[PDB]
């Protein structure tokens, strides 16, 4: 009955989208375990950008979030099927091809995101 | 055997040192119920400053967070005997003199702030 659900991400600087986007993943089945893989520092330097906060910082937040029932820290940058089946997991939940493999094995489910919300654009409100 | 525990705030760009704070005011006992009482709009400018975030955006944020139970949104600016039995509130816990009668009862726990981790203090520390 129990489902296990796996959403990986940066999650720098938590802000109410990312909460969102996990409490989304969290409920897909009545029944879940939400596992949340946070990615590496050097990884996401090398793949994606700047991030402000470290592994460290980024877990420890994490572990605040009502939805959140294991953390994987560091996750690995890219999803594999031999991952899947070491940690049992049944659906990976990510905004919405890298996940092709996923879809066409049943195993993807979308959730989605939220603008306006950011931590930066707060930032971007407050200066006047 | 089950402990209700009151703490109230402003909580605008909620950080990892409020999140500390309200896990600690939860765990004060084994059996607790946390309720959280986020200030308006009005009396957090009028009494205290600047405040980013609206009522709206800060009690969603806090819906989030593991350790909360109940939010009261609007909180009133004070807390009153009166409060502490329409809310069957045992304890109070706050940062730590307005708190004198509630200490005087028995009914103060201290909880601890954390510096540095401070969602501005994030963004002083990127600027470089
Ligand atoms: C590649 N990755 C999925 C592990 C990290 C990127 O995820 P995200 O932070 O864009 O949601
Ligand atoms: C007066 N008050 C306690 C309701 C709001 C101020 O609380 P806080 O945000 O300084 O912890």
């Amino acid at each position: 009955k129990n489902v296990v659900i796996y959403a990986d991400g940066v999650y720098d600087m938590l802000h109410l989208g990312h909460m969102k986007q996990l409490e989304q993943a969290k409920k897909l089945f009545e029944n879940t375990t939400l596992i949340v893989g946070v990615t590496s520092d050097n990884e996401t330097k090398l793949f994606k950008g700047q991030v402000v906060q470290t592994l460290e910082e980024r877990t420890e937040t994490l572990k605040h979030i009502r939805w959140v029932d294991e953390i994987i820290s560091p996750c690995p940058w890219v999803v594999t099927p031999e991952f899947l089946e070491k940690y049992k997991i049944d659906y990976v939940a990510h905004d919405d091809d890298i996940y092709a493999w996923l879809k066409r094995a049943g195993k993807f489910k979308a959730t989605q995101r939220t603008e306006g919300v950011s931590t930066t654009d707060l930032i971007v409100r407050i200066l006047k």
